[PDB]
DNA sequence: GCGGCTCGGA
DNA sequence: GCTCGGCTCGGA
């Protein structure tokens, strides 16, 4: 029962968006920047077709935010991602000070939302960025494991 | 290889002074590819309302440019400021072998001071570390930005 | 040594 | 794994 502007209703979004990527032959993660539930950014991963080794979904999101505040600090806002960001993307969401992230599936190899490191939730840092995660997770992963050529039911399979 | 760590420490100082002359944190860092620069930046992110517009990042990207590859292995980053979380993630990402950094971020650094991302285990590329180069003069550029005595960074 | 310190939500 | 390798782009 997805209602309008619920994390699901922003996620299928993102995920419309990840699958840009996917005809884009990049991985397929797609991410979108919500404040007050307005979409201020929007992102896939380009890295390949870009050569920005910096071009993950949630980067083209935060610079695309960043342009449309004309603010480099996006404060309060939620990221909704497809993917669990990695150390980039994560260090990147606390430089720019938003409120939450919202991922689907995991990436319980180098994952920095909670599966290899929580560098959100570090001591010491400047800007704690809370976290919400399994959101449309079958959908998400159905997404990555065509592409990175691997059964749904060995990506995270000590999480089931 | 080639030059010396202080050669092109000096060059990444220059660019520093770019991004103070903008009103930035004066950072400025130089992208070495088997001793040619193949990328240089300065952190522009108030400018271009760009959270991401450190120096190490927009140097990496023009190395991605240049080279018209997102991986940029064997490459050496020069910075005058020890790389946060987000730039250091983005060394890995790019594959390079050695990032160069003058003064360290005792605060919030991420290779070596508060973290180290670039050598934590799990991840499938390890950067190596070169650090104190010109780090007299990478200080006072922010020293003088953050409005601090220099006796007391670090 | 403006406030309080690794941009001003450091 | 109506079987590409080896698995979280092909230097995963
Ligand atoms: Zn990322
Ligand atoms: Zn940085």
């Amino acid at each position: 029962s997805e209602v309008e502007f619920s994390h699901e209703y922003w996620m299928r979004h993102a995920l419309a968006l990840a699958k840009r990527a996917r005809d884009e032959r990049e991985v397929p993660v797609g991410a979108v920047l919500v404040l007050n539930n307005r979409v201020i950014g929007e992102g896939w991963n380009r890295g390949i077709g870009l050569h920005d080794p910096t071009a993950h979904a949630e980067i083209m999101a935060l610079r695309q935010g960043g342009l449309v505040m004309q603010n480099y600090r996006l404060y309060d806002a939620t990221l909704y991602t497809t993917f669990e960001p990695c150390v980039m993307c994560a260090g990147a969401m606390i430089h720019s000070r938003i409120g939450r992230v919202v991922f689907g599936v995991r990436n319980a190899k180098t994952g920095a939302a909670g599966s290899l490191m929580d560098v959100l939730h570090h001591p010491g840092m400047n800007h704690r960025v809370e976290i919400t995660e399994g959101i449309l997770a079958d959908e998400c992963e159905a997404l990555l494991c065509r592409f990175f050529r691997m059964p749904r039911r060995v990506f995270n399979a000590q999480k089931k």
